[PDB]
Parts: C-alpha cells; sequence; structure tokens
C-alpha cells in the first residue's frame, strides 16, 4: 500500500533471494547494513516500487560491495565494488566484537600484560572499539577493532568499575591477527564493585514510593493505520525504522482545516558521534560513530510495558536483517503513546469576566538503544500547537580508567582509584525540509540592540534581522546564545493571511559543539560537529553528515564534500543538518550507573498558521 | 510550631488590630504591602517572635510608613516614613487601577481623543500600567499611572484586540488629576474581535481527545505536616507565601542516609520585569516589574481540580491582607503533586546479563498568577536524583498596538492593522544558598579547549577551568554558551568521600539578557536583568534585586547598590541572584491567545553526594 511502510519480513527474504540469485550472497558474504530505500522525488514509477540497499562484506578477504535491489522487480539495480581504503570500511559486525577477546586470550603479549597486573585472563572481558584512523599505515584496507580491558569479577559483575588501564591491543577481525599490543605500564585496577543490584551497594530499597496510575479507559486518541501511518490531533506522519538510523519520521504533515500541510519530508539522527578527551595513548583514539559504525538502530531494545513506556503504549516491532540476510524482529523496538503535557493556553480576564484554561499534550515516539556500556533513548514529540521537539536521553554506565595518582585535567574521580575520561556526546538531526512544500529557504534570525538617540530617545528599542542564507557556502552557522540566534525555516512562495512566508523557527540548545583541535583526526571525521547548523540542497545519495562508509574512513566525505557545490538553496529543495550535544565530565553522582541527561531541539511554527491553531481545543 | 508557617487569617486580623490601636491605619490608610519576615539568622533563642513587614499608604497625600509589627508580643517594633521621592513609591494599589479610567472619563483633552476617533467612552477601558521614571520632573514625589486604551464591544468582548494607539494619559492616583493627555495622531482601531471562546473563531470543538486519567489509588508518596512542611523522597522543605514574591520554598534540604543535608535555605523569584522595546512615544515608557510593582502573589488564581492540576494534588490556600488588613483567602492558590518523569536510569548489560530500569518522577509546586492581559506560571520541581528546577509558564492575550503602515522594526502583525509590540520577560531568582551550611562559595565553571600538540599529539584533549568568585567586586558574571559556561556553588569546609568539596551546579538556558541601552533608564532600574548571575553577601535588608520601593525609582537599587560594598563571598553566607527570560516577538500564532512559552534553570548535584543517590529505588 503505502510506499513508507515498514519493511517486512518477506521482503527482507525477497532481498536474500535476490542477492543469492545474482550470485551476490554465497557463505563467505555478509551484510553489514541493509534497508529499505525513501521513494525517489516526483511521481516516478507508475506504481510503487520498493528498493533496498545493502552493503555485503566478504569474509575472505575479498572486496564488499554496495548494491541497490528492486525486491518489486526480483533485479539488481546496481552492484559496485568498494575500495575501503580509499572510501571506508563497512559497518563493524555484530560477530566481528567477540573475535577481540578470543584472539587476545591466546596472544602472548596480552598475556603477558595479564600476568604482569596479576589478572586471571577468564576473568578479562575486552571492549571491541572502532578504531578509526590515526598513523598506523598497516591498517588501511584492514577491519581493524581496538580493545580495552576490564575485569569482571563473576558472572554479575560490572566490568566497568575494573578498568585495566595502560593497556590497548589492536585487532584484526578478518585475518583473526592482533596486529599490536601497547603497555604503557601498570595501573592499579580500581577494586570496589559498581554493582547498582547489590543490597549491600542500594541498602534497603525505599519504600515509600506510592503508584502513579496512568491509563487511557476509552484508548488512545491516535491511529495507527497502514501498520506505521499515525493521525494525531491533526498530525499526520509515517514512522519508519533503519538499522543504521534507527527511528525516522516521514512526511510530518499538519492538517488545517480542509488542506494537509506539510512541515517536514524526513526527519532523522544522521549520526552520533561520543569523542574521548584523555589524551592517554590507552584511550585517545577513542570515538564512537554510534550511528554511521555501529548501526544504532540494530541494538534497539525491546520495551517493557510499564517500565520503559507508561501509560497506554502502541508497540510497533521494526524487522531488520540478520549478517545472512535472514529477517529478524525487534520485538516491541518501538513505543507511541500521547501524554498530557500541563496548561497549554490560560488567561482570567477581568473586563470580559472570562476565564479560560486549556491543557496540552504530546505524541511521543521513542526508542532506546545499547551500545556496549552506553544507553541512549531517542524520543520525538509532536505538541498540539504545531510544535515538534527531539529530545535524546543518555544513560547507562560511564566509560572508566583509572584515575592518575596526581591527578588529571582530562578524567574526573568517581570512587577510589577510578576514572571517567572526559568526552561528548554529539548528534546530527538531519531534517529535509517541506514548509508548505518543497521551495523552502533558511534565514538566520538575531536579536538586534539599538543605540540610545534620535528615534530611539529613551533607548528602549530592541529589534530582530533575518539573513537569507542563499548558496550552501554561506549556509555553515554557527550558534550566538547571547543575540538570541535562531534560524528560520520559510516557503517564499505559501504566504499566510497577513500576507508573510510560512514558517517555522529552529530553537537549539546552544550547547558547545566539537570541542577537538580543528587539525585532529576526529574534527575531519566529525567535521559535521564543529558548527551548529548545515543548510544542504536536497540530493539523493546525500545521506549522513559523514557520508555511507565511517569505519577506519578518513575525511573527504559528508557534509563538507557535499557544500562544496555551492547549490542554491534559497526557495528550493533544501535540508537542515542540527548539530547538538552535552560535553560529559561525569560526577560521582554518575556512578555506579548514571541517571539520565538529555540534550535536543525543537521547532516552533512562525507564521506558519493564520492564528492560534489550538483553539478548537474543549475544555475536557 | 514551626517558625516557617504560612500566616493565619488570625495573624493578619491582629496586625491590623495592632496597626489600629497603635493609630497607624486611619480612614485614610491603605495597607499597600503586607508580609510576615524569616527568621533571623540564628534561632538558639526557643520561641521565635512572629514579625510582620508593612507598608502603609495615605490616600491623603501623607507621607508614607514602613512598619514591622509583632503578632506575637502584639506590639510595633518600628513605624518610619519614606521619602518616596528619594527611596521610592510604595507598590500600585488595587484600588488605584480603577480611578484611571474614571477619571480620564470626564477629561475633556481624553474626551476629545476618543471623539476624534468615534469610540464610545463607555466602552474604552484603559490598563492602568506603572510609571517609571522619565522626563517628567513634576512627577518626582507623586504617585502616577499611565493609562493605554483599547475597547470593549460588549461585556463578554476582548478588548485587547482593539488597542487605541497614538493616545496615552498620566494620572496622578492620589490628588487624582489627569496630569497630560497625548495624541501624537489617529490610528486605525483593529476591526476583527479576539474572542476565543466564540464558535465563530473557534470553529467546531475537536471530538478526537481521549481522556487520560492520572491517578494515585494510595495516595501521594509525599508528606504535609504543620500545614506547609513537605517531606518526599528523601526531600524536605517548607512551602512558604509571600504577596510579592507569591510561592517561596524554604529549607530545601535533601535526608542522605542519616543525615538531613540543607542545599538551598530560600529560594524565591525575587523579580519579574517585562521591558517593551517599541521606540513609539505611546509605549516606550512601559517597563512591568510584576513583583516589584504589582506583587505577583496578590493575583495569584485559584486553581480548578483537574484542570489547571491533574492527578493526585494536594492544595494550600494561602491568606494575604486585602488593602485595610482584612485576611483574605487564596483558596487552592497553590498545587502540590508528584508526577511520573520517564526513565531515571537504564542499562541492559552483555556481560553481566542484567538488564536494568528505573523510572523517575518529580515533586511539583506550583501557582498561576494574573496580571492584565498576562498569565504566568511558577513551576518548582525536585527530582529524584537530586536535581532542583524552576520553569516560568507564560500565557495569556499580547499586550497590542496598531501595527503601523509601512511595518515596524519593533512590532509584529497578529491580525489586520493589530501589531504586538516587542518585549521580554526577564526573571531573577534569589537563592539563598546552604550547600551543607552557610560557608559556601561560587565559581564560574568553563569548559577549555586544548591545542595539539606536546601532551596531546592527537589533538582530542579538551578540559575544564573553575575560577572562584572571592568578592562581590567580581561576581557580576554573563553567560558563555560557546564554552558550556556554569556556575558552582560549593562548600569548602564539607568534602565527599573523594576529599573534595561538594556542591550543586547551575545550568542555565543561556537566553538574552535585558536589550535596552545600557544608559536607558530601565537598564537602571532593572540593572539585574543585564547579567546572568550575580552573587552577594547575605544581609538581613537585602531582599529584592531591584531595591524594596520599585515603584517610580530612578534606578540604582538593588544588586547594582548590594554589589558596592565589594563584602567577602569566598567561603561565606552567601546568596546567588540568576536572571533568565524570554525575549518575546510575537507570532501570529500567539493571537487571540497564546499558547504557553517557557523558560527557567536547574541546578544539578557536583560531587554532593558519594556516588548516585537513587541506587535505592525500587524496580516496579
Ligand atoms: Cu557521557
Ligand atoms: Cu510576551
Amino acid at each position: 500500500a503505502s510506499p513508507f511502510r515498514l519493511a517486512s519480513a518477506g521482503e527482507i527474504s525477497e532481498v536474500q533471494g535476490i542477492l543469492r540469485t545474482a550470485g551476490l550472497l554465497g557463505p563467505e558474504k555478509r551484510i553489514a547494513y541493509l534497508g529499505v530505500l525513501d521513494p525517489a522525488r516526483g511521481a516516478g514509477s507508475e506504481a510503487e516500487d520498493r528498493r533496498f540497499r545493502v552493503f555485503i562484506h566478504d569474509v575472505s578477504g575479498a572486496r564488499p560491495q554496495e548494491v541497490t535491489v528492486s525486491v518489486t522487480n526480483g533485479t539488481v539495480i546496481s552492484a559496485v565494488e568498494l575500495d575501503t581504503a580509499a572510501t571506508g570500511e563497512l559497518p563493524v559486525l555484530e560477530e566481528e566484537f567477540e573475535v577481540v577477546e578470543q584472539l587476545l586470550a591466546t596472544d602472548e603479549r596480552w598475556l603477558k600484560a595479564l600476568a604482569a597486573r596479576n589478572l586471571d585472563v577468564s576473568k578479562v572481558r575486552v571492549a571491541p572499539l572502532s578504531a578509526g584512523v590515526f598513523e598506523y599505515a598497516e591498517e588501511r584496507g584492514r577491519r581493524i577493532l581496538r580493545g580495552l580491558a576490564f575485569v569482571q569479577d563473576f558472572p554479575e559483575d560490572s566490568a566497568w568499575a575494573h578498568p585495566v588501564d595502560g593497556l590497548v591491543a589492536y585487532v584484526d577481525v578478518v585475518s583473526k591477527e592482533v596486529t599490536r599490543v601497547i603497555d604503557t605500564g601498570v595501573f592499579p585496577v580500581p577494586a570496589e564493585h559498581g554493582n547498582y543490584t547489590d543490597p549491600e551497594l542500594t541498602g534497603p530499597l525505599r519504600t515509600t514510593q506510592k503508584p502513579i496510575s496512568i491509563t487511557q479507559p476509552e484508548g488512545p486518541s491516535f491511529t495507527v493505520t497502514g501498520g506505521n501511518h499515525i493521525e494525531w490531533e491533526k498530525w499526520s506522519l509515517d514512522v519508519g525504522f533503519d538499522v543504521r538510523e534507527g527511528v525516522v519520521l516521514h512526511n510530518i504533515a499538519f492538517r488545517d482545516g480542509d488542506r494537509l500541510r506539510p512541515i517536514i519530508n524526513r526527519a532523522s539522527i544522521a549520526e552520533m558521534v561520543v569523542p574521548y578527551g584523555d589524551p592517554s595513548p590507552i584511550r585517545s583514539w577513542q570515538n564512537y560513530f554510534d550511528t554511521g559504525e555501529y548501526l544504532v538502530g540494530q541494538y534497539a531494545n525491546s520495551l517493557e510495558l510499564g517500565c520503559d513506556c507508561l501509560g497506554d503504549i502502541t508497540y510497533l516491532s521494526p524487522v531488520i536483517s540478520d549478517a545472512f540476510g535472514n529477517p529478524r524482529e525487534i520485538r516491541n523496538g518501538i513505543c507511541m503513546h500521547e501524554e498530557d503535557w500541563g496548561i497549554l493556553a490560560k488567561h482570567s480576564d477581568l473586563w470580559s469576566g472570562i476565564n479560560y484554561t486549556r491543557r496540552n499534550r504530546r505524541m511521543v515516539i521513542s526508542f532506546f538503544t545499547t551500545i556496549g556500556n552506553y544507553d541512549y533513548g531517542f524520543y520525538w514529540y509532536l505538541y498540539l500547537d504545531g510544535t515538534i521537539e527531539f529530545e535524546a536521553k543518555a544513560t547507562g554506565v560511564v566509560f572508566t580508567s583509572a584515575f592518575p595518582e596526581g591527578g588529571s585535567d582530562n578524567i574526573s574521580q568517581l570512587a577510589p582509584g577510578l576514572g571517567a575520561p572526559f568526552h561528548q556526546h554529539i548528534f546530527s538531526a538531519r531534517l529535509d525540509m517541506a514548509i508548505d512544500g518543497f521551495t523552502n529557504r533558511v534565514e538566520e534570525e538575531d536579536v538586534v540592540r539599538q543605540t540610545m538617540g534620535p528615534g530611539n530617545e529613551r533607548g528602549n528599542a530592541f529589534s530582530r534581522k533575518r539573513t537569507v542564507l542563499t548558496r550552501e557556502s554561506e549556509a555553515v552557522r554557527e550558534a550566538d546564545a547571547r543575540t538570541g540566534r535562531t534560524w528560520i525555516i520559510s516557503n517564499p512562495e505559501s504566504k499566510n493571511r497577513l500576507n508573510e512566508p510560512v514558517g517555522y523557527k529552529l530553537h537549539a540548545h546552544n550547547q558547545p559543539t566539537l570541542l577537538a583541535d580543528p587539525g585532529s583526526s576526529i574534527a575531519r571525521r566529525a567535521a559535521f560537529a564543529t558548527k551548529d547548523l548545515w543548510v544542504t540542497r536536497y540530493a539523493d545519495d546525500e545521506r549522513y553528515p559523514t557520508g555511507d562508509f565511517v569505519n577506519q574512513h578518513s575525511g573527504g566525505a559528508g557534509l563538507p564534500s557535499y557544500i562544496a557545490q555551492d547549490r542554491d538553496i534559497d526557495g528550493q529543495d533544501i535540508v537542515v543538518w542540527h548539530t547538538f550535544g552535552l560535553t560529559h565530565f561525569p560526577r560521582v553522582e554518575d556512578w555506579p550507573i548514571m541517571p539520565v541527561d538529555t540534550v535536543g531541539f525543537k521547532l516552533r511554527p512562525e507564521g506558519f498558521f493564520d492564528r492560534s491553531p489550538v483553539l478548537d481545543v474543549p475544555a475536557n
């Protein structure tokens, strides 16, 4: 039916069959990435043509391939061999993570390092992390993972409490070789346990928390049709899911009167990077591109009712491919529900004697993923008043290290001898805009202070200025909280009743962007993270701010490459890329398990409607 | 019992009796302000002495007085005559707002202005606004109000939709004379009505919203004793109420194990100013000091259950004095309840096999007030993890004007010919700190970027720096969102188990501060609003950032004067004053009644605890 429906188990199995038939999926092949492609711009095919893009890895060392197939037609549209040393390695395979600890367990260098620390190899867990790109020439064209050790005292023990500092190893997960073992010296391994379910640490559980019952007697106010099409309080959209990006929102539109007005064609978190700021050689290479290197959707959690999602929840169970092309369901991976959101509008008028109060509510679409020690929640909200918001929730267990005897300028102490390297969690939201259609433009709006004098004799006046970003070369912007800087996306060809172009205003949190030196590997690989806002001309192959292949890939692809085309963005099909994130200096309160910290952004209508769009909300 | 208990109707009746018998409350006297005084530093003296502070106005022109009485002993502790021309006029009386429209009704100049516009004087409402201090020497020492006109077509009509621009009058509310009527020219009066309950405008009401039921089968998890003492999930505090500041939180403390640890001695919104940025002479003088000039607590609304506050609500009905000393109860003026706040902490560990999820909740204490056209909600939040937060919700009807032909750089258009002058809503949160006691200090923390080179070969390192504010002369700080600037309040004499001073970190939203020219009257009268954070040494008489008598004060009062003392704040009894607000360029969406917009701040524990304080929270 709808070309925006979720991929089905059948479609995935069919893709597997098409690839096998084409001789592209033999025993040595593995699917590193598989996802359905969005319909092309404009009414092309007389009907729908469901296409899937796949990244195929070869465990024998042969070059991988990027393939696009039409599941509808049963054909391979294109198949290209990839030169990874140039364009990037494919995302890490879940099966390659296990390899690291296994290989190191029998490596003489690794064993000697553990022995020097009096550690039992059988109790040493190894965190298999992405390698990035540095000065190791032998790594070019190879699939490498770097391992950091943590001691697990017993089966249910939290290894993160026992980091083994001064040690790191590099492993080629295809040839199954340990390329390097670096030991910079022994550090005491923190002894205190971080078992947050241990009664001795938690103490008696409080019994003071009375129940909060949230229910909907007549069911939810939103409807779900076609499996993933949502209709709620005038909003209309399709909830998609991609193994790389996770939840993706399509065709966000608002029913204004008798017309369905588009606002955002596609909204997603196109990349997420977690750069560490500890200069120690043991972790100075540490940078997680959770989305681009690991694929966050793949690790989405099954959400439990009453615990993860409270109230009347409607679940979606997206299907993804496993390493062999077989479909795998992520049961209850997406939660959908509406929640009360306090007061919407209120006024008690003396002159008219009318007292008016209305309540607000929001539609929530979310999922939670786990990448090693961290767990991130991705939340999208739609409000009655037309506001759209995204919120990321960061929790889990902080990545640890030893805490240096003489303190540290890049690590904080969580417990005796236990340290937490400073780092950031930076996201990139890709917003393929469609304010009342595809003809859009972006204006940077700053508050303008005025000088006391002629025409402003009392010095109370203040104004605002808007600068249209006309070409991609002028569209790489930075925040300016001091001047209340925001960015407005409007449609110069669609005006409200007051003859002004309709628009939506993006309000950022103005948190610090990437802190790394501009000459670092990470500043180049995560270039998008160095600026708050980027605007590009829409293009089918410009999907991620870091390009298609992020794993062990240097600069050269992504946003910097796209912007160079210097295309016209003044009243055209454009895409907004907003960078936002948290800078983390772990506190003692973040140990042994950290309470949620959040960050996000929102867009509010700006002259999009002819008056408040919530005057028809009942008193209830 | 508790010296922090809410005032009783009887205590107010006692003050009235005391003043009366003392001959301080004659027929010409009016109580402009009345509130109970907080206990002085140190209460080692058994049995407190309930004292009340009172501002007495005289309608015959006689000198006003500031009186302090003891309801415990039934005596007048002090009574001092005020020289308003020097120290400022008393707050505006509710009965004075009425005289403006009434007086103008029979003034020839006013009638001539209305006749030229063909407006029925009986239909013209006049907004009685504070006057401030400008170039009118004859106003020094006199109580003046400036009036702006709005047409009300019928009893239930919203006059705000029909502003009468080009006209303004000044009135002496004591001598009851119209000192001036300024008519700069006729402007069309906007014709469209803004009646949000008129089916003609709202259209058919939605029938799509299903109910959301929030209940607590076993009641709330918090306990209320002594009338206003709250105990909830380890938190302890007293909820007070003042006619000027509104809800005030006292003795906020956290039960950590066996110790009841203080965090903040007193928290309140000590001032809220709404400066307008329209250079027109009709409004260039407009600046509302809602707290200081009008007294926000006085206009607190009676909150309806299931309407203003949903769920299991526990109300407090504070009592205030009327203009004659009579007790007046504000039925259900304060809402108190706890609400679910999503995920608190979550981690699914591969190695231990332990999947952990805990939910969060917050304690809410709030009230809503109405000042003419606007309505503001003040919300204080206490979270399980120790976070303290404040949030202001701004709604109501936008103050209007005509929208000039040709447009405007200082007014936005809401409807045909209807304008909305630009303005700001700036709050000042006075936080009398008590981090583990009164010996505190403040440090400004900035993120520090590092250059690639020796000791940072990969250029990935980044750090932080903290600067102690030692004297008041260096305690006037500005925000720096780009460098992630925050402020930490710590106790240098109380250290956590890691030998680090315990503390709390204030996170600001970094919204723009006062925009007016530095030499403007408003910049001098609301100097607190020009900088984000101020730190002062505690003093009994330093209550408001704008001084005790804000109305028609020439400027420089409050914070600027306090800071000038240049006292030692490095490890002393200090007070933090945080400025935060919204800069409003009204959108079409804000008309005819505006959807809530918010702003606030929060403080999070920073090494205050020895580990996460929510490990004892049950799974449920
Ligand atoms: Cu973190
Ligand atoms: Cu406003």
